[PDB]
């Protein structure tokens, strides 16, 4: 048993509500394991979306949360409300809204092999074109993702968006 | 989507319910996904081994249910009381026991590639050797199964041990 022995979850997640919350917002249940599973927390809204190649599972244990997709070529919102799952197909983009304080949701992914790369992507507000993407070997969520997203604020010229020079707030 | 929307778990669970119990027992939630999703109730005792090349990830919702393994050598068991998660590496020898009515289990695995095969065993209850073993290219777990474990209960001779001569229950 590699991973260790049965453990009551509602247990674990009120023993790690501290991590459930800003800064951190998320934690791993198991390591170095081919199905990544991690519950996230709240608050925490965000602009960026994900291009994942994959599935991805989602069991919203405890409070609200949502998805902002894009699903037909338009601005569409996947509501995650308490007690919901959803399975979400590869590539599509989804960028997740926690707004509650407290809410716990269960998410499970796939460890992604080498040469299969995620995608993060920032839209304009003004005219709905791609602003800014970037592709990651995602290898830990925690550490390979800050960066990226500070580069990206941190640049005019990344934010600016090619289609009508409004420059992304970032 | 291809997967359709989110949706509440306990309702659906609710509605099931009568596919979670003899002679069904589980019930698969989204079809021809690369994540086999399957919800099993009970009761349902069996005598099978399950060799998964892949990791399987187990919630007991509802119920207390108990896995059978081989872990070291040596016969063990992993108990899954109401609460419990577990992920289960891949290729221990696992042979679920669910006991109660009306328990519900979340059980979460991969669509296995071509050539990735699963194995059903039978060990003997009078020395512990090996008594059958069967490979199967899985392709959908409630079509291509019980015809397995019917051909091993017909047959006196797939049951009878090659160590000692005891011929297995079925
Ligand atoms: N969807 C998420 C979320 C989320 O839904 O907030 C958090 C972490 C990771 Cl790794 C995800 O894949
Ligand atoms: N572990 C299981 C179980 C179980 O735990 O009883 C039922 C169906 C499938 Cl397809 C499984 O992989
Ligand atoms: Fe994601
Ligand atoms: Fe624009
Ligand atoms: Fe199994
Ligand atoms: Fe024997």
């Amino acid at each position: 048993l590699t991973y260790g022995a049965p453990f009551n979850f509602p247990r674990w997640i009120d023993e790690h509500a501290h991590l459930l919350k800003p800064p951190v917002g998320a934690r791993q249940v198991w390591q170095d394991s081919d199905f990544i599973v991690t519950v996230v927390g709240g608050p925490n809204h965000r602009t960026d979306y994900h291009d994942d190649p994959l599935e991805e599972f989602f069991y919203q244990l405890r409070g609200n949360a949502y998805l902002n997709l894009w699903v037909d070529g338009r601005r569409e919102r996947a509501d995650l409300k308490e007690g919901d799952i959803f399975l979400l197909p590869p590539h599509v983009r989804h960028s997740p809204q926690r707004p509650e304080a407290g809410s716990a949701c269960l998410v499970i992914e796939r460890q992604r092999p080498a040469g299969m790369l995620d995608g993060f992507e920032w839209y304009c507000d003004a005219c709905g074109h791609l602003v800014h993407r970037v592709e990651v070997q995602l290898k830990s969520i925690v550490t390979d993702l800050p960066p990226l997203f500070e580069s990206f604020y941190a640049s005019e010229d990344k934010r600016r968006c090619p289609h009508c020079g409004q420059v992304h707030p970032g």
